[PDB]
RNA sequence: AUUGAAAGUUCAAAGCUUAGAUACCCUGGAGGGAAACCAGACUUAACACCA
């Protein structure tokens, strides 16, 4: 845990900022404005998140047969490069 | 009983292309195969005398 100042640019090396290309598949160079610039989240990253819920008979169902099952999501896009594979924790069993 | 409820910034995309670790460069200059060394040492034995 590391102070503010420092650990913000501690954070910020460890996001991934890549380019990215466009080829021009007949002469297999970069196209005209074919380059352009993204930033992901590394592998192993923790995000902590609350679901709230209110209280039903369906969300007794949901909390208990829907959420034991989720281990694997895929959040956000890019999945064609393989960036959405997320694994959810459930702080009731880790705890 | 909330200007509330509902809505995935999602999708397609190769950091690719061109590019000789190349060019100059005497294993050279200096350094005595020298220093020392007797071709020398010695007669013996037998013997007729002596004894």
């Amino acid at each position: 845990v590391l102070e503010d100042s420092i650990g913000r640019e501690v954070i910020n090396r460890s996001l991934i900022r890549v380019r990215r290309i466009r080829i021009d598949r007949d002469k297999k160079v970069v196209e005209t404005g074919g380059l352009w610039s993204e930033e992901y989240v590394p592998m192993k990253t923790i995000f902590f998140s609350v679901l709230l819920g209110k209280e039903s008979k369906e969300s007794a169902i949901f909390a208990s047969c829907i959420l034991r099952n989720l281990r694997y999501v895929i959040l956000g896009g890019k999945e064609t490069i393989g960036k959405g594979i997320v694994e959810l924790r459930w702080v009731k069993d880790v705890i």
